[PDB]
């Protein structure tokens, strides 16, 4: 029976890469590499290389559609190289390794021909501030749709889409575990604009940014073995971050493995886990691209949304 | 601020209609008119004619779109002449006038040029059987999202714009208030499909109808005048429908203005009301195009989703 989606194996997803050139050293794609990901030039080859290509048929294609309303309108024609911003929007459970997706797609985006100004904005930096969650009784829900002012996140992205010449989103140190004060990241009419998130797929009874996606990206992994990432990643940062005297968890660097990982399973029980049952997977049917993950971290099935 | 919307009076709307052609006696304008409604040819000319050009200059437009996953996936082109079907959605509340503006609607556009199979789907026939209500205590909440067969619905426009050669929908009996045995209105691959009923603007867990529509209309309006609508058609219909002793409600008839209007209200009061408010004005944000109408039925305003 008829279906919106159409799935496909590596080796058939592969195969749509056509031509598109590999433009990216593997010296580059490690400082985007987070730890515990295996992405490699290969997979950058037979997964995101067509991914590259099929969003940009995509992005002429989907101007054709704010022209027509822009011919409709009477309105004069685009701003002959300032076009609508391409907005996409990646999603995914904590630990599952979208915030490298996200940032091995801007890259190869960013190096295409005439070379568009491809930004990257993570919904980190549109959380409350520890204070203003404290005062919400939030501190064990961050992560959670209400953690974040998803109002001033509507107004960001509904301002970089609407033409804005520049538009300012915070910026969240996870150093810290906390928002920093006067920082902001400033995004200039992009070409095209990723917005990374637990949730951006998000519906509501408001238009919401998940509302102004133009193409979604859902990373995807059995629920057993995301946790197993968590917690590994969890006890692999006891020497590099949590190491850090800076680091708001550094009581944890002097866990043993074995509380370590009581640590992280409880953290991820109680906060990671509900949240990605309940809010994250309940998204997942409506992204355009689902990109489906072995326990080994190898994307090897891909769910295209043809409807 | 920026804004996804842009809105506008019926002067402004009046003259986007450009060069479009009235192509409508108002004998036939007649015959789509419902009981209590008021639209006529100069409603249709100021505002339903720039709406079908709007929707013309898309039709093209968001087959691009298609065409463009269509050319990264290798597959052949469209299949020359039976492009992918442009599926519309049209909401609002009972007694809003929807019905009519759906009616309206398709017969505009099926006067086009190289005339388009444009067909009409209203999801009265996907409301489950009164005995199947009845089992899940819910005869009491016909109209409400529970009370139809989301799956089926889904079934049948997933099908239909997926390509299908046809498709078939149960019919509803608005004589006999309940599906109509072995009954079925047969779509055959339409150039545009209306799809007209209270939710179907509905978001969720999964991927619904909302999700496939290429445009949305809901037809809006103070929520004290849609009541006065209400009862002032259920007065007006002991004469023409309750009048028919095939009726469910031919009890009805025999009512006076006075209990008449007590009947009216409790039902808008314990149903339709509260069905109005949960369940489809928290779907408006997402409407393509909002056609605002005041206590006279008369459409002088429109809100436009530029994003
Ligand atoms: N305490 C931390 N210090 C630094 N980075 C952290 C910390 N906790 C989580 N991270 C995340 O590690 C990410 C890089 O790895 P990956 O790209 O695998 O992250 P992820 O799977 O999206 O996990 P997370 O949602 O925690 O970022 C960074 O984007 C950062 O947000
Ligand atoms: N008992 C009834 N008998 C016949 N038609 C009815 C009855 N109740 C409501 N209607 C509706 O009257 C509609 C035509 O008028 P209009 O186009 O104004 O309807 P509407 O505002 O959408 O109201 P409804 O949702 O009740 O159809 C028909 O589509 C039919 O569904
Ligand atoms: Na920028
Ligand atoms: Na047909």
């Amino acid at each position: 029976e008829p279906s919106p989606y159409v799935e496909f194996d590596r080796r058939q997803w592969r195969a749509l890469r056509m031509s598109t050139p590999l433009a990216l050293t593997e010296e580059e794609l490690v400082g985007l590499r987070g730890l515990g990901e295996q992405i490699d030039l290969l997979e950058v080859e037979e997964v995101y290389l067509p991914l590259a290509r099929l969003i940009h048929l995509q992005v002429a294609a989907r101007q054709r559609l704010f022209a027509a309303t822009a011919e409709f309108l009477g309105e004069p024609q685009q701003n002959p190289d300032r076009p609508v911003p391409f907005i996409i929007g990646v999603a995914g459970s904590v630990a599952v390794g979208k915030s490298t997706t996200a940032r091995v797609l801007q890259a190869l985006l960013a190096r295409w021909d005439h070379h568009p100004r491809v930004d990257l904005v993570t919904t980190d930096g549109f959380l409350y501030p520890n204070a203003e969650l404290q005062r919400r009784n939030l501190m064990h829900r961050k992560g959670f749709p209400e953690s974040y002012n998803r109002r001033a996140l509507m107004r960001f992205v509904t301002s970089v889409k609407s033409g804005s010449d520049y538009a300012c989103a915070p910026v969240y140190s996870h150093l810290h575990y906390d928002i920093i004060p006067g920082a902001e990241q400033v995004v200039r009419h992009p070409d095209i604009l990723i917005l990374e998130g637990l949730n951006v797929l998000q519906t509501g009874p408001t238009l919401m940014v998940s509302d102004l996606f133009d193409f979604s990206l859902y990373v995807d992994a059995r629920i057993e073995d995301i946790e197993q990432w968590y917690v590994s990643r969890f006890l692999a940062m006891r020497t590099t971050a949590f190491a850090d005297p800076e680091s708001h968890f550094h009581h944890y660097a002097a866990f043993s493995d074995s509380q370590a990982v009581v640590a992280a399973r409880e953290i991820w029980r109680t906060i990671n886990r509900p949240n990605l049952v309940e809010n994250i997977l309940p998204t997942r049917p409506r992204a355009t691209l689902v990109l489906r993950k072995d326990a080994d971290h190898s994307i090897n099935r891909l769910r295209l949304r043809k409807l």
